[PDB]
């Protein structure tokens, strides 16, 4: 067995971009808001991006910021379909062209 | 021993999916849930798609969702044993042919 | 960087998933008296220990364990996937044989052999 | 495994240790309240954030950016390598340059360009 | 940029197998103990397996277990030199010969 | 993409051996010492040779121990720059001669 040193950075990627359009009311009830509208959740590497993210997101019409983690890279927020997917589409494009980073399509259940 | 830099981002999986059909006692006391029916466990990566899990399993199925942990990655419902398989199965089918996420088999003890 | 550029370090991007392994599935015959004191049990007979990927299948395992022999469950632990369990050592054994066995033969898991201390 | 033998997965032992790498000097110039709100901070100025590897240096970082302008520190945290610090836009902007400069130049690490949102 | 995907598990090793002979009165202040004696410290993977060294350092004579760390996977251990130095030798030689793991020298400051 | 099996062990590293020779108050303040003298700093792989260092540190010069933290794998440290520079050689000296760690330059800020 092959053993090698292995010197770990975060790399820069955004791995999930996704919008819950009609959750169950569990899912409201697990996140604390109101039982209304899509969610939007973001996966970001490296994890301070969060920050960034959120700012885009909470920026547009519609959308509330439901949390920002930046201990786990992650963002969770709230709108009407079609705001949260505008949202969405806005972060995925700031981030692939401003910082280079990875990206994943727009993802809808 | 050779150094290579690791950039570390999270991959797109499904690594367990599995129903545990006729729990023991102290596998339903350490849920804290009623001691009946079959448990079904996911972990996800990135973590932020238990809620996505969660939500499908929620509306696929007459299931009880145990906790939703973005956290950890994980997921827990209940339910009598079909309902356990088809909220997996909608799990399953969901993120392989809808997110491209790799997949295991539905697992069973 | 510098010193990535003068060492001539490459650099790949690494996608991390779990893997799906059983590490340790081992029973300490006769702890001494701190081992049980560390896990709050009683003093009696051998300890169960079992490494899990990934965590969440320490439910798997833990249910498997108390239904293969008259053991204790201690944690259950799917933050580290960590089960523990009490019994008289051939329980014990029972119990870790049957974890093993289930995961390499049913679940196709890499497993280690059963180990005792 | 079974998994392992059928999927023909090779296994390597990876001896993990932290790089030497700033992977964000970011300022947001304009805030939205929510963001401001989040930092528990003052609702005025730019914020800028400082991604850290090994998480250690984020002390060194903030000593740099308090040095560099007149800039307030929202928090220093070696636990995940992050700092953020407030000031008007190019108070931030001047911080985050001193640290990528003297991360760059002086310690020989991998850094990224200062981006701004 | 290759990219390839990584399936983690914990490898068999200990990293650390350490006996400070004489420690400041500040180290003695970090682990609550009594200022007397040498400590004896261990890294190990799997994490589980500090139980493990645990029991066999606190078996011999001389030996008071400081901790016990299932999370971090690290043991401490007091006692007067010797007894520290051949514990540790015993912890190396059982998970080398038993449990196949990777060892590192015995060390000394 | 391929696939590969990692075997997850720590590596036997000090990423950083720092001083800040005249802090900042807020600085002084996060950390929450005296406003006086230079800060030493340490990263360290394995976690647990937290205290080693903190031990090798305080028998070097006439440092003050600010915290010994093996949960992260950090030390940090005050005294006057020669002081605290004293600690860092004889930490980066011990590491690389005796355990056969990696090591990086002395640092100052």
């Amino acid at each position: 067995i092959d053993r090698i040193i292995q010197e770990s950075v975060p790399g820069k990627q955004i791995t999930l971009a996704h919008v819950i359009a009609a959750p169950i009311e569990a899912v409201y009830e697990c996140l604390g808001v109101d039982h209304e509208g899509a969610i939007g959740v973001v996966s970001l590497t490296p994890n301070e991006t969060a920050i960034i993210a959120a700012d885009i997101a909470g920026a547009a019409a519609n959308i509330d910021i439901c949390f920002v983690d930046r201990f786990t890279g992650s963002v969770m927020f709230s709108g009407d379909i079609q705001s949260v997917e505008t949202s969405l589409e806005d972060i995925l494009e700031y981030f692939k062209n401003s910082l280079g980073f990875s990206t994943v399509p727009l993802t809808k259940s």
